[PDB]
């Protein structure tokens, strides 16, 4: 019977798993303000719609590190047989409970958040529709099947499979990256930017599943507190570098990707 | 371990509540009905689009009313330290259980009727699709963060710092609504109509907000029972009579939404 | 009380339940493998919108099926009084449960599938965004609702009543279906690829409701390794026959819904 308050005052105690959730909820919120009025002079609708769905990324992980660090989204799940961090305890104050600390939050709100990067890059590479639906299609079924890996606490084999569906889907948003609107760039006339963004997005991405193998949820060689700062670290760079990038071309060049 | 026949049996029992819940069971059905009579005249895709955009609000909102009354979409909370609320008591049938009664099924709803509301409007009102996306966006936005703080149990503040962030996104909203969409529907032939209907909205809108801070998961000055006919007042106007005002509109220009 | 684990298993050590269950997540991943494969040589913007929007329904079902064999969207509910499945036991894990086994997972995911089935069809009956917008809506209206069903156990007349709205949903659907979208295709020039899928999907789906009813969510007159089995047919019909069936058609015929 684990509260959420004892899973917020579990966040506490920990300032490694303290630190990295409550440092995002402020860089985030900061991203939003420098953001708003770094856009303050478009006027272009298609230049306006490249930037609001940028703009939304921080929006998404503000609320999300607010559900961590609350306690609303972190659950205690007991790991299945066969699997590494199966018999571990966690204890949410004075008793130890059985379990492990999963923070389902953070790939819930991925679904919401990386389908926005999508909808930015996708526009600024002047995409077609089908191009877009099936990046963010996809993209979305990799984020809740790797939520569905966290949650399977019956067997070890079932949330590896999760984590291999994942994996597959992962593909097609890298392939429509670096086939797809790398080439759609290039009629947009934003090759120059789409080349960065892309090489950005592909490399930072890539290292969540990763992290995810080694924490707690996988091997869990990694403590939860690391594992934790390494997404904190790779939001980092995958949305607020990432949508400073982008926004600060948009306003340097609205009339490249109007219309 | 509270059950859901419980909160059922809990919201019969208690006239103020049951009638909140039953009568927009009842007259979200029956708008439904006259709504799809009045429009069974239609024959232009786009007044069509603003028609079933229109009619799906009340359609959201007898399934949500469904999940509230059947005890499906309510839950028995227990405030953080400081609440007002904390140390308060519901009582089943016989027994005396902690907590406050949480009707988070209209929150979570209202992630997608609102948003209808806010298609048929912009629509109407003649808006580009940028201005749908930004108005759509974080009116899903704040829904979300609004059930998120009415969902969080670990900390007073935190309750309230969700509640922040719902309202930015709801000024958000309200820019749009009423500079926005307000020009837009001039340069549409929709002026006189919008007018009516952003007014309406809008001092609508407010009321919800007011009646959160004021209930059991606000300040708690007012009881279940009286906060739960407010909202049902607030939506037989905000819902309702304003889809009724705006396809008698619709019903009798459709030639001027046609385009 | 009862774990994950013991619903992964109680599935387990069920042989009808099991294979109801790891046959299509086999069948589901066969089906997307084929489709990709069959789907290669396509390069019309319109035409890859309709492949790839058939081809999640079968993605949709490969996860569905995990979360239902994994145990993580399955759960044992108790039938409110009146209903002909209270007082079921389900004899879970070693003690014995009351309540009855409902795989709710099912429903959650419909909510997914049925509207890329929809997206596909309307597309190709060369639908407007009016008609596509509202077949969607409603159809993602019903597959909720019939979650909402399937998932109140307080009383059993809201169970039949979220029923009935649901059915109401699909009325809508259903006529999208067989009045607009059957003359829409006469237009595009996909008259009568359209009708044969528009049958198809319309006697599958219509054994949806038909199974509700039949099953441990219904009157119960079907157990439910049963009703398990008999959904898993329907959707090996309505799902990978159907876009096997759609794809065969549109490798061969691009040209006529190419568009724009
Ligand atoms: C629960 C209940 C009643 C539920 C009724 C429902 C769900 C009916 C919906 C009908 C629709 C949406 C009709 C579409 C028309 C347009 C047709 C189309 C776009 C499909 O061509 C139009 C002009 C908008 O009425 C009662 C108690
Ligand atoms: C779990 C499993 C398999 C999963 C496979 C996946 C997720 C692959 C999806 C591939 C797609 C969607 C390819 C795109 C093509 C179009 C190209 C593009 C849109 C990218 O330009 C087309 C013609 C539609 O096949 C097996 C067991
Ligand atoms: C702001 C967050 C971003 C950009 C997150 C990206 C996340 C991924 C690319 C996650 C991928 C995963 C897999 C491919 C396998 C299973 C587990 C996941 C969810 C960690
Ligand atoms: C049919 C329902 C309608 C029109 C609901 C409207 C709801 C709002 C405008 C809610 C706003 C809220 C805030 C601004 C602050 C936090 C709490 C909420 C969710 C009550
Ligand atoms: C891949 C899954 C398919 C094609 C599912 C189709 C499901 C339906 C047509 C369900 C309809 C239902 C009703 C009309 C009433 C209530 C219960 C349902 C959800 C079974």
């Amino acid at each position: 019977e684990v509260t959420q308050r004892e899973l917020f005052e579990f966040v506490l105690n920990d300032p490694l798993l303290a630190s990295s959730l409550y440092i995002n909820i402020a860089l985030a919120g900061l991203s939003i303000l420098l953001f708003v009025f770094m856009t303050r002079g478009l006027d272009d609708p298609r230049a306006k719609l490249i930037a609001v769905s940028t703009i939304l990324v921080p929006v998404v992980s503000i609320a999300s590190y607010t559900g961590l660090a609350s306690g609303l989204t972190i659950s205690v799940l007991e790991m299945p047989a066969g699997h590494f961090a199966e018999g571990s305890s966690v204890m949410l104050g004075g008793e130890e409970v059985d379990g492990v600390v999963t923070m389902w939050g953070r790939y819930l709100t991925w679904a919401l958040s990386t389908p926005m990067i999508l909808l930015a890059l996708g526009l600024l590479a002047g995409s077609n529709a089908t191009k877009l639906f099936t990046a963010i299609t996809f993209d979305i079924a990799m984020c809740v099947t790797g939520l569905a890996a966290a949650l399977t606490t019956s067997s070890h084999l079932m949330r590896w499979f999760w984590y291999a569906i994942s994996c597959a889907c992962f593909i097609v948003v890298l392939y429509i990256l670096l086939v797809e609107w790398a080439q759609d760039a290039k009629a947009a006339g934003t090759a120059d930017i789409f080349s960065t963004l892309k090489l950005l997005t592909v490399v930072m991405w890539l290292g969540y599943p990763i992290v995810w193998a080694l924490g707690v949820e996988g091997v869990a060689v990694l403590p939860v507190g690391y594992t934790s700062w390494a997404y904190s670290a790779l939001d980092i760079v995958a949305k607020y570098i990432f949508a400073f990038l982008l926004l600060n071309y948009l306003t340097s060049n609205e009339g490249v990707v109007s219309g």
